[PDB]
């Protein structure tokens, strides 16, 4: 998986919890979220490949992907918690972190 | 995901596994649980954080924590082989291996 | 999860894609292939443990089952891309590759 494979099942998974109405479905969402950007952990998205791993452009992109990740770990957490809607709204924020890390590294 | 994360989620996905009716939703519920428990592999549960990683105490929640892995990998394999209620079955001796786990762990 | 809970999880997975009806399944299903070949990337199957990690005849295995991993992310691209119907496609395919790689391993 890609980064920009990642990164559409992020915003699709969004879309399917703001949607949603149990806990379980908002859980099982915000973990293949948290599947989809562990499997993209060492990806790199198709603009910063020609920069190095020591580059601070592409650390940059390094933080940010895995500041993301524990963004939707605080996700995860509310939905098995029981707070199915503080998630929500936790989710809510996590798609703007999405959509700020997806359009400055997508096309 | 930290390891109260991953926790509350096998403990929920328990009840999922227990409700469900096919083999594909305990399979894709077991998996869940292989998943939440590859995520909190390197965590540490907020009580041991102040003992080492070489410390007897918090080896034993390394032992204890992959033995439940192992334990999950076992029950997704009945659900794979079409023995949908061994597996459930085995999913409810792996509620003990869970609820052993969380309790000397959880707050 | 060994090497044979995976290719049965495949298997299976891929019996969900082609029944399946929206691009959300599909990529969900997809995604549990990306996970249960992600889970089983370091396993040896049940043939190849007397074979060495250095032998050409276990790194064949390693060799095919990533080529399986990179044609899943592929996979879960045209789905996550809208395309449902070229990720069906795709996974049909997809089929070939994990019928060959699981039948020369499997039992
Ligand atoms: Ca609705
Ligand atoms: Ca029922
Ligand atoms: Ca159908
Ligand atoms: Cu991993």
């Amino acid at each position: 998986a890609d980064w920009e494979a990642a990164m559409l099942t992020l915003l699709m998974m969004l879309k399917v919890i703001e949607k949603a109405d149990n806990a379980a479905q908002v859980l099982t969402a915000l973990w293949f979220m948290a599947l989809a950007a562990h499997m993209a952990a060492l990806a790199t998205p198709p603009k910063l490949e020609d920069k190095s791993p020591a580059s601070p452009e592409m650390i940059d992109f390094r933080v940010g992907f895995e500041e993301l990740a524990t963004e939707i770990g605080k996700a995860i957490k509310l939905a098995a918690l029981g707070k199915v809607k503080e998630a929500q709204a936790a989710a809510e924020q996590l798609k703007t972190t999405v959509n700020a890390h997806w359009q400055k590294y997508r096309s």
